């Protein structure tokens, strides 16, 4: 009568790395204890998900920023794992090595598949183009050096970093040239909401101040109407018992923005507990085992700063660039 902690992953080289990060965790918490993973083949966020309701798999690991605000009833995240580098960073094409966006040459074609990203930086670079750029990272980083339409392109660097490809990082982007998606650098660990047993299991990688930021940056996006899928963004940082959250909204060209910041007390809380079960998830996630207080205090936050853009005009500039 054994039992084997069952893992889901997509194939592919970065899904595949961040799952790998994930049990290197787990089995240094749990040595006495054995993991199976399981490839399978946005619809790869369904069939993991389809997989384990169908009871295949126990735990999947996925990018925060991908996982969307609510998740589907009888799934939850059950770890948030500390964040690596939440920020965006350039890529440059060979010839333009040792450059920055500031620097390049006027009309430069610079690749990006996102609205956030395309909205922000058209703002802070008129001079610049911008146009949409599809694939993986390995692809993107073909279709820059090979074709030459791209002078640049702009991806995350906490992927670049795990990818191996941490050289190529020319510019990391500051909160004034282009601010991150809501839970970038951070993983999630996705796991059914009514299992016990595994929920106690991942519950040893939930890093405090990461849940805490995702917890208020998952809370503005939610409370905002929002997903994956328009053109917001946030900085947040935990310093001296205060939570910062710092949102955006931005029209799909960029001239239309709206930017504020707030904070509030929030200690990083150093104790774990054993929080009762009816506790419901917070901004879809499952934290039982670190300090509730401190949680609804970032989602207080999160809910504070998205009422303060909306009375600026938030929904408005939200719903035209949706029906774009
Ligand atoms: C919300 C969103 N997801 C992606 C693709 C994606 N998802 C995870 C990563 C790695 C970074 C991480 O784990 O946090 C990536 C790739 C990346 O951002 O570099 C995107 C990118 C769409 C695109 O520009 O082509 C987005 C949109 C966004 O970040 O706003």
């Amino acid at each position: 009568k054994m039992r084997v902690i069952r893992v889901g992953t997509r194939k592919s080289q970065l899904a595949r790395i961040q799952t790998d990060s994930v049990v290197a965790t787990l089995k240094a918490s749990y040595p006495g204890l054995q993991f199976e993973i399981i490839a399978m083949s946005s619809l790869f966020t369904k069939e993991l998900e389809h997989a384990l309701e169908k009871n295949e798999v126990d735990l999947v690991v996925h990018s925060l920023k991908d996982l969307p605000t609510v998740l589907p009833p009888g799934f939850t995240i059950g770890a948030i794992c500390k964040r690596e580098n939440p920020h965006d960073a350039v890529v440059f094409h060979p010839k333009f090595v040792g450059k920055t966006l500031e620097t390049l040459p006027e009309k430069s074609v610079v690749g990006t598949s996102s609205l956030r990203r395309a909205a922000q930086l058209q703002r802070k670079f008129p001079h610049l183009e911008f146009r949409s750029i599809r694939g993986n990272l390995n692809t993107r980083l073909r279709k820059l050096d090979e074709q030459q339409e791209f002078s640049a392109i702009i991806l995350a660097t906490a992927g670049l970093q795990r990818m191996g490809w941490h050289n190529r990082v020319g510019q990391i982007l500051h909160p004034e040239e282009c601010m991150y998606a809501v839970g970038q650098g951070a993983l999630g660990v996705e796991v059914r909401a009514k299992d016990q047993d595994i929920l106690d299991l991942v519950g040893v990688l939930h890093d405090p101040e990461t849940l805490l930021r995702c917890i208020a940056e998952r809370a503005f996006l939610r409370h905002l109407e929002g997903g994956c899928s328009v053109p917001v963004a946030v900085h947040t940082a935990m310093k001296d018992g205060q939570l910062y959250l710092t949102g955006g909204v931005w029209s799909l060209d960029g001239s239309d923005s709206i930017q504020e910041t707030m904070q509030a007390t929030i200690h990083v809380p150093a104790q774990h507990e054993d929080g009762p079960e009816d506790d419901p998830q917070l901004v879809g996630i499952t934290a039982r085992n670190i300090p509730r207080g401190p949680q609804l205090a970032a989602q207080n936050l999160g809910i504070s700063l998205a009422n303060l853009l909306l009375s600026k005009g938030a929904k408005n500039i939200l719903d035209v660039a949706r029906q774009l």
